[PDB]
């Protein structure tokens, strides 16, 4: 008569086992148990959008067996509990094991943790709740959508552009960014500046080193061979002298523990770690119950995790390094922090050295967010030559703060109205340089910044675009290939709606609607369909009535 517990995968079964009593069985379903696969369109996506979105669900391969094997399980518990993970696509599963298994819903409970702990499995499982059918909606008015323009749109790239080739809704938007990345790149003229350093000794002897900022009180910026020479004769005789001094107290504050997007940028920065392989070892690491869940945009951080890390703190690093109270970043999620902040990343049980290199890196940005501010002595020397303004910028670290727990890594003195003695004038010639090209960590922060992404659909977004034909990763940046741009230019000439940004930002705030009982999600789908089916429907027309361009060059004739 015990109670069964249900989880999604053999890791997380393990170690959620720990802390739940003999009074429960766990068991994982290993995969999602239940999904999707003119009624031959119908058919092929498994949802009807013009039978009010009736979807057509069939077990998985193999998964017969695990269906027959949980039943039998549940008719030997008094209760069961769904601890798929806390997103929409956890709920959706938890729907789907509910909906599979059977039996009275009352029978069912839903726990929601965000990290595979002690505590957290006890306070999850001491307040069960219920499954929440609008984040189910939510989930699934997502798969509808993203089922009906791939399989409805790819069908005409096929007779327009090519066979084989793929649409995605928020797939084509993501590549549609790289494709306007590239051609900014291609068109950008580079223009060449000059700058002019200029070394000094003060009157002690010491060397100052200062970079020409004004020339008759206007920024100084030559911009050829000529300018800069006309100005270093000029600066080779003028009297260099201290125009003033600055010294102000600055700062540097630590910033806020990671949240999905900001984890795989400083991962793909600091670590070199793909998308993917961020997020894989993350689920790796939030499943045996070492970091909290890795599919986040909240940077809250619980009291009991504020004041684990303080104490933490306070015995580590000392009474300099603990804020008078604790930093407050801005929901009811989490950040993704380290469950026990005094787990090290050395002491991770069967993490492979990446792996717990992505917990060192989750575990220092959680205890440096929580530390006090660096300081440092910030200092300013003006220099006056003639008609010119030099400049010298410079600081001392007075106290690290938290970049303590970071990896261990000078302007002389002078007084207003010194005199300094010109050793040497450098110029330099530059260009300014073409944008960055995207990388997969920096694609989501600009998915993110659009309002496009989401925590859990940027790193399949990020994936699926890339075995396309449409763009490509290459000395860890994206580059977009031709066909990218081919269908970017007819997607967004026959499906302006779909491909714009902003209505993209919209249907994920549509999404949440759902999830929040603000919309309904049929409703939501059919307006989603409406403002499709008259995209694609034009699209589908002869290129003389505004429909697609098919990819052709015709000859002369
Ligand atoms: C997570 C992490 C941060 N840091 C420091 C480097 C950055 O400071 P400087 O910019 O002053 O170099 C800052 C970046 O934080 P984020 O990775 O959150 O962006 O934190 C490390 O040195 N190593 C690490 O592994
Ligand atoms: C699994 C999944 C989750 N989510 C999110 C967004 C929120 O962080 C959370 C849903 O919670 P909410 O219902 O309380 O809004 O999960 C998506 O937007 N898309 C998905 O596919
Ligand atoms: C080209 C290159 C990029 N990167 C990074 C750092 C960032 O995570 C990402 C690109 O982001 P950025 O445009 O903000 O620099 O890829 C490396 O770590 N090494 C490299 O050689």
């Amino acid at each position: 008569g015990k109670a069964l517990v249900i989880v999604e995968s053999p890791a997380k079964a393990k170690t959620i086992n720990k802390y739940l009593g003999s009074d429960y069985v766990v068991k994982s379903s290993v995969g999602h148990i239940r999904d999707l696969p003119r009624g031959a369109l119908v058919n092929r996506m498994g949802v009807d959008p013009w039978h009010n979105w009736e979807a057509h669900y069939e077990v998985l391969p193999g998964k017969e067996k695990v269906v027959s094997e949980l039943k039998q399980l549940a008719e030997k518990a008094d209760h069961i509990y769904l601890a798929t993970d806390l997103d929409r696509e956890g709920e959706a599963i938890a729907w789907h094991l509910r909906e599979v298994i059977g039996g009275d819903d009352a029978r069912y409970s839903r726990v929601v943790f965000n990290e595979i702990t002690k505590n957290a499995i006890r306070q999850a499982f001491n307040k069960p709740g219920e499954l929440n059918i609008d984040r189910v909606n939510a989930q699934q008015a997502r798969r509808f959508m993203d089922r009906v323009v791939g399989y409805m749109v790819s069908p005409l790239l096929w007779k327009k552009i090519a066979r084989g080739l793929s649409a995605g809704r928020v797939q084509s938007v993501a590549v549609r960014l790289v494709v306007e990345r590239e051609r900014e790149i291609k068109a950008f003229v580079p223009e060449e500046f000059w700058e002019v350093d200029a070394s000094t000794t003060t009157p002690s002897g010491e060397a100052l080193a200062l970079q020409v900022t004004h020339q008759n009180d206007k920024p100084f910026r030559p911009v050829n061979k000529e300018q800069t020479q006309a100005a270093v004769s000029l600066l080779e005789k003028a009297r260099y002298s201290v125009l003033e001094r600055e010294d102000k107290p600055t700062t540097s504050k630590p910033g806020a523990p990671f949240i999905t997007s900001t984890l795989q940028q400083a991962a793909s920065t600091r670590l070199g770690f793909g998308v993917k392989k961020t997020m894989m070892m993350a689920q790796r690491l939030y499943e045996a119950g070492y970091i909290t869940y890795m599919r986040t945009d909240s940077t809250n951080l619980s009291q009991d995790a504020v004041n684990m890390v303080r104490g933490y703190i306070s015995d580590n690093f000392g009474k300099k390094y603990l804020p008078e109270s604790p930093n407050q970043y801005a929901e009811a999620h989490e950040a993704i922090r380290p469950s026990d902040v005094n787990v090290m990343a050395e002491s991770l049980k069967d993490m492979e050295a990446d792996a717990q290199k992505l917990y060192q890196l989750i575990w220092r940005q959680f205890v440096a967010c929580q530390m006090t501010p660096a300081k440092y002595d910030s200092t300013t020397l003006t220099v006056g030559a003639g008609d010119f303004r030099l400049k010298a910028r410079g600081r001392i670290l007075r106290f690290d703060g938290w970049t303590k727990v970071m990896p261990a890594l000078i302007l002389p003195a002078v007084n207003k109205g010194d005199a300094l003695t010109l050793v040497e004038l450098t110029p330099a010639q530059h260009f300014t340089k073409p944008p960055a090209r995207f990388s997969e960590a920096s694609l989501v922060k600009e998915l993110e910044k659009r309002g496009i992404g989401r925590p859990s659909t940027y790193a399949s977004i990020i994936s699926t675009i890339q075995d396309r034909g449409y763009v490509r990763v290459e000395n860890r940046r994206f580059y977009a290939e031709k066909m990218g741009e081919i269908v970017t230019d007819r997607l967004e000439e026959n499906f302006r709606e779909l491909m714009n940004y902003d209505f993209t930002a919209q249907m994920e705030n549509s999404l949440d609607q759902v999830a929040n009982h603000e919309a309904e999600w049929k409703a939501v789908l059919d307006h989603f369909f409406s403002d499709f089916t008259q995209q694609l429907d034009k699209a589908e027309k002869d290129p003389e009535e505004g429909g697609m361009r098919p990819n052709q060059m015709v000859l002369t004739s």
